């Protein structure tokens, strides 16, 4: 859920995720995807995507077990949907991670609205 | 959805939604509600009571559509849930115009472990 994946977020980027990516570019936050601002975007971007392929769970509500091991986030086996979410989730954290160095605090609160339509998944 | 009420808040409040409302306090934004921790916040945590009444939609992803009509919010539609849903949102949306008086930027990324349990819609 939103608290698992703020929470590595937060692991892997160090950075508050609400605050950071709560509401970045066109893919970071509600809303939907868009054109990906910029790298930390097309993170966000292929994290939506990823959770249009789960099936079984609610990847905001759902809250789903994982660790915390030789500081990587290890996805608990849970049931594959909250596993496949999980994975999405910890993907999007290390993407905005290794992404963190383009990231543009001008695309904080980017209105969704300025957003292109997005390419399906 | 969350688009027509993004816009609303714009439109009432004059500022961007997600910056002053993606994450503030314990009820806006934020996944779930709180005691509210002050006025702001309380309409949020009202409007996720609102929209805890709606039967035959999702306040998250159905559209509906609405104008603005002597700088009135001005829902418009008749299919009750998406009525309901609509003025859920358009109630937040002026509830948090009236606030602003008293809108506290420390309550923006409000850290959810100082949420008090909310008490039941
Ligand atoms: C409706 C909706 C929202 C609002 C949303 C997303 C999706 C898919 C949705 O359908 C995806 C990403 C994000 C951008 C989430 C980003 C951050 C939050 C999950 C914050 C979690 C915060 C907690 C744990 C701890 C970290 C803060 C430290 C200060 C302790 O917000
Ligand atoms: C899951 C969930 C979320 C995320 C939520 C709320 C509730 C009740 C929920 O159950 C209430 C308020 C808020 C904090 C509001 C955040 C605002 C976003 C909806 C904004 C998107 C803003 C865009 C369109 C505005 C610009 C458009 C122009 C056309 C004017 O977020």
């Amino acid at each position: 859920s939103l608290f698992e994946l703020g929470k590595m977020i937060l692991q892997e980027t160090g950075k508050n995720p609400a605050k950071s990516y709560g509401a970045y570019g066109c893919n970071c936050g509600v809303l939907g995807r868009g054109k990906p601002k910029d790298a930390t975007d097309r993170c966000c971007y292929v994290h939506k995507c990823c959770y249009k392929k789960l099936t079984g769970c609610d990847p905001k509500k759902d809250r789903y077990s994982y660790s915390w091991k030789d500081k990587t986030i290890v996805c608990g086996e849970n049931n594959p949907c909250l596993k496949e979410l999980c994975e999405c989730d910890k993907a999007v954290a290390i993407c905005l991670r290794e992404n963190l160095g383009t990231y543009n605090k001008k695309y904080r609160y980017h209105l969704k609205p300025f957003c292109k339509k997005a390419d399906p998944c």
